[PDB]
């Protein structure tokens, strides 16, 4: 059946010697009631209300009518028989249903029998379902439908004992009725034993008739008397038997403290260490099983453990995602190299680290993921991206993390998040720190141990930073590109930067410095400088930027400058400038004294005309002079060759010359927005351009012959 | 229902019995409560408490009323009846009971009840499961769930055996049982047979009952007495069978010895002989399954067979690694053709034998493999690696190995453990012993068949070699290339290379030779050689090597030479040159007379300058200068054009010559390790030049215009 896994070996023994005492107490009721009579005789001599029991023997006259002999057998029957002779079968029966109501109440009792139901359904779904056979083999592939319904066993055993460790009723109704059994076994036996001697053959009634009969004392005999005798004693035995087992049973749940479950023989032999043992009212439930078969709790012993549920998920993260599945969602960055990105995962899949090719991995929002080591198999693995992810790590890995990581970018939004390991990585070369280091007024020891990394190349703090560290300042001797994104935050320099001299890149996006430090004049080494959103107001310190022998991509986009400074043609070694998003009325002609540039670009901003001067520049290969009020351009514009893209946006151009057939490099023109009526000719006189090469208005497109619109879409094919 | 299998014929006759004696209890207990009395006669002539029984015939008056009759009857029945008389049907029934509860004692004792659900469940299952099916039809295509399923009731099969060979509870309780019915039935005949004979009609009573009715004894009938003797005749009778059957029950269970279960007959007839016997408390259940049926033991004998779990597991491969998994497996190995590896596999799926495109199988670690005949279908198959694997292999594909084998590789530690059949291989062309072949006090016996293949080329001997064995100097003269390798161990020739006359590589790596040998200056056909690891002093004996006209890859790396012999000039020859990892002052000139040198490589060595005449090496392709303490380069050397790659690696140098700009076939040069500051701007402009192939340091890539970095790296996609 069902519940037979719940009764012990007393339990059953208590059930069949109740059944016994059953069959011995109707056995004697239907005795009793079937006859019982008590056959009386009065004796002529009487010796103190007693018989004195003192030619040929002839019979005793004693003239009673048959009906006087039934009223004496009645009334002796009823007054001078022991009320035990005539009601033991009743007492027995009486004491057996108790003995059964005390035995099945808590089997009864709703509020009890719900548990009970609800842990033997959950103790047969546990013991049968096929990942316990799997986790006791243990001590690779399951099916979906399999994982489901295990991750469900698991979710539905946590609830259940969460909600019964708080009731505590089960086993206080377990030991209330075996206190009542005992106390009743020890009831039954003391009462039984002093009135089983009572019940005997031949009794003496004087019953005090002698208005009806004539005679006053009667020898009766009492034909059931020594069936009765013999049926007490089996009873006693019995009753013996059953006060032994309660006893026992009282015994064994008073000498455990049942509320309390050990549960260290498989967590010190199947070393699954991870099982906290119960609390009251389940180690009951627990208890009873091992003394059924200790079977069912070991295999029911799984679904309470952490990392049965840990290598549950990982195996479902396998199934769900399968090597050719994941090869699909590899996905290639900025810098062309192979990206592994995961956003919302439960975990890191062991199935990742089976692409060898894999080369950038990207965490995203996991919960407490931990590198297992086979990221040893990988080989061309060199950026790991952690943003709002906690990954530790362990022994091998973190040591082949030590021999082959190159780059490591995490967001944070508190330091406790950030991983204890990222020091132990000496050989990393680029780090993108886009938290908050900005702690409870310290001074940035949470990053005071980025001296560890001897081979740190790049830096990439955007952590709103109010000054630039004391850490940062003694890392970046050997530091080639530094990188601070302020968020708009305060930064003040205040002499720090003269410290680094071996620096090429010194980005300031958004560090509101709203002056140009004095310490970047120092860095004779930079290359690149760039300086979104500092709310610079005057770039005159160009004027000390020619002793900087390798400044070539001066960057001052995202700013507010009037006029760009005469100093420009103090240097000559620009190639890439960026002055974008400006409010600038005078473009300088001393500008174009730096014959080497190359990606010159001034779009949205205030300017109102293209000096003739620009073919003097004939190393230009883009310009993008989009929004911006630029009437007409000047022809000069068109004297270079080597320029590639032209952007010409949102401008009042009335008229384009028709010169454009002269530069054959250009690539890339955008001229939507702009007040044409008609355009040049010869715009087909260019062999290298594309449909996305002309970015113009469908309107005046066809004013041009149709000759080179079909050309163009001849070209445009593949 | 589900145990009548664990009830053998002695059971199920003594539960009909029993019931047939429970019958017989009841009809008695019926009869003796509806009526049992016994009609007593008062006798007027006595003789010794015994009636003496001594016109027309009158009844006799005995002046008795009928309940002084009724009242003698009781007082007769309860003192002069024998008690067996009116108790025979209760002792009936509680022998009955007794023998009921001894007999289902186990079925209902928690303890051994739920090993018996347990071991019942186990043989139901695999009783009809199509994996015993397909074993006993053995004495093709088997489906995942099928397979997945016979592979899990292995594994619980395996566990319960475990979990049961310690019991010892189910067979100590049917022993104890069985003693317990046997002792019961003899008590019960017995006493039964003694005092059968107390049961009789006539019965004479002296009770002594004078003032109640006044007369002393009285002659009794028990009506009942006929009836009560036959049944206990035909009680005694049942007693009897049940004894007997009883006592063959311990006669079959007292000369088996019933804990050790043969198990010899079906591993005798079916060839499964690996089926170990099974201890106590698992022996008895296969006992009593043979009394029931031995056919349930014959299918479930096969899931206790080593060769049933094997077969299972091959076929449970052949499954799991589909003919696209192992086409997707397939690898290039260094040699450039279709090579697939194996590793730790417990055998060889017989779908990798369908991949004709495969020409390299490599083994290691799998034991007991078995090379089928379906070997024959591959084609392409031409080298085996049998990586500490013995393998063996039947007649067809023994033929089609001889056929169709080109090379071997085998790893060992133990003579035994490599094929026997190998010198059966005729068509085999290179050998790879990778074990330790050095047996105790022979002259290398096992290896001795090398003279079977005589068509070998290749020899990769490394076994650590103290004496070179004779067969592999009978066997040299017709063999091409001989690697041996000693790890260290000590080699000595004493003119064992003179045999070979047509060897050409000689590679001698850590043989420990620790000075050149002089039986290498016979083989005159030698083209390529080499001494790493063996501990050379001095090598002074080039001119011994002047008649070695084909020498032209003398390798001579990883020892200690002083300084190199001047007569290197002698030969002209050297093409491939190494004598890396020494310790050398000076190159002399002469060396650099040949003119054909192509690999010429001093790494490591502790030299001083590079003369001149390094600048007459016109044929000159890859020189490695990595470690040396080169001061300059002499500028002689840069005038050379056939130059492909020059690696300098932890060298003293302070800048870079300025001619480096005029080649155009260098192809690759390294200088990393180096203090230089300065990249001469020439080096930027040469026909084969990729960021691959120039590898620098980071900070010293910056001191170069950028214009030609842009079309460098817009060349390096392709």
């Amino acid at each position: 059946p069902a519940y037979r896994i719940l009764k012990p070996w007393w339990d059953v023994f208590t059930d069949y010697i109740s059944i016994v005492m059953l069959m011995i107490a109707v056995f004697g009721g239907t005795l009793q009631v079937t006859q019982d009579k008590m056959i009386c005789l009065p004796c002529k001599w009487v010796t103190k209300d007693s018989c004195n029991d003192s030619t040929g023997p002839t019979g005793i006259k004693y003239d009673l009518d048959r009906h006087q002999y039934n009223y004496v057998d009645a009334v002796c029957y009823e007054n001078r028989l022991h009320w035990f002779a005539k009601y033991f079968p009743y007492l027995v029966l009486l004491h057996t249903l108790i003995f059964l109501a005390c035995s099945n109440f808590w089997f009864k009792f709703p509020r009890t029998s719900s548990k009970l139901e609800h842990f033997v359904s959950i103790l047969l779904k546990c013991f049968d379902s096929p990942w316990t056979t799997r986790a006791l083999s243990e001590t690779g592939v399951l099916d979906k439908k399999e994982g489901e319904q295990a991750k469900a066993l698991f979710e539905k055993v946590k609830k259940f004992r969460t909600h019964v460790e708080e009731g505590d009723i089960v086993y206080r109704l377990y030991m209330r009725q075996t206190i009542i059994k005992v106390i009743k076994f020890a009831l039954i036996i003391c009462y039984t034993v002093y009135y089983v001697h009572n019940i005997k053959f031949d009794v003496d009634c004087t019953v005090d008739i002698e208005s009806l009969t004539g005679y006053r004392t009667y020898r009766c005999a009492h034909p059931l008397a020594t069936l009765f005798k013999i049926l007490a004693s089996f009873y006693i035995s019995l009753v013996i038997f059953y006060g032994l087992i309660c006893m026992y049973t009282l015994w064994w749940m008073l000498r455990r403290s049942l509320k309390k479950y050990s549960f260290e023989s498989i967590r010190e032999e199947s070393s699954y260490s991870d099982i906290p043992d119960v609390k009251n009212d389940f180690a009951f439930m627990l208890h009873l099983i091992d003394q059924y078969d200790p079977l069912y709790s070991k295999r029911f012993a799984v679904f309470l453990s952490e990392v049965s549920e840990n290598k549950l998920r990982q195996l479902n993260l396998n199934n769900e995602w399968t090597l050719d599945k994941l090869r699909q969602r590899l996905t290639k960055n900025a810098q062309d190299k192979l990206e592994l990105h995961l956003f919302m995962l439960s975990g890191i899949p062991d199935t990742v680290f089976d692409l060898v090719e894999l080369e950038v991995l990207k965490l995203e929002l996991i919960p407490d993921v931990t590198i297992p080591p086979s990221i040893a198999q990988l080989t061309g693995l060199k950026e790991l991206w952690l943003y709002h992810t906690a990954a530790k790590i362990e022994a091998p890995a973190l040591a082949f993390l030590r021999e082959n990581l190159r780059a490591l970018h995490i967001k944070f939004t508190d330091i406790k998040e950030i991983p204890l390991w990222i020091y132990s990585l000496k050989t990393l070369e680029e780090l993108h720190l886009t938290g908050n280091l900005s702690a409870e007024n310290n001074r940035y020891i949470v990053i005071d141990g980025l001296r560890e990394l001897k081979r740190l190349k790049v830096l990439r703090l955007k952590s709103n930073l109010s000054k630039l560290p004391q850490v940062v300042t003694d890392v970046g001797v050997h530091l080639q590109k530094l990188s601070i994104n302020n968020e708009g935050t305060k930064l003040i320099v205040l002499n720090s930067l003269k410290k680094m001299v071996n620096l090429t890149e010194l980005e300031l996006i958004r560090c509101d410095l709203e002056r140009i430090p004095h310490s970047i004049f120092s860095l004779h080494n930079l290359q690149e400088i760039d300086l979104k959103d500092n709310n610079l107001k005057t770039i005159e310190e160009i004027i000390s930027f020619q002793h900087l022998h390798r400044l070539t991509c001066l960057k001052l986009w995202y700013n507010h400058i009037a006029y760009i400074p005469i100093q420009i043609g103090n240097l000559t070694n620009l190639e890439r400038l960026y002055l974008n998003r400006n409010k600038i009325e005078k473009i300088p002609t001393q500008l174009f004294y730096c014959r080497k540039l190359r990606y010159l670009d001034l779009s949205h901003n205030n300017l109102t005309f293209l000096p003739a001067d620009i073919g003097l520049l004939q190393n230009l290969q883009n310009l993008a002079v989009t929004a911006n009020r630029i009437e007409a351009l000047p022809p000069e514009l068109f004297q270079c060759r080597k320029l590639r893209a032209l952007h010409l946006g949102n401008n009042v151009l009335q008229s384009l010359p028709s010169r454009v057939g002269e530069l054959t490099n250009l690539t890339q023109i955008e001229l939507r927005g702009n007040r044409l009526e008609c355009l040049p000719v010869e715009l087909g006189e260019c062999p290298l351009l594309k449909r996305s090469g002309l970015v113009v208005e469908e309107d005046l497109f066809s004013t041009l012959p149709p000759e080179v619109k079909e050309r163009l879409w001849r070209a445009d094919k593949e």
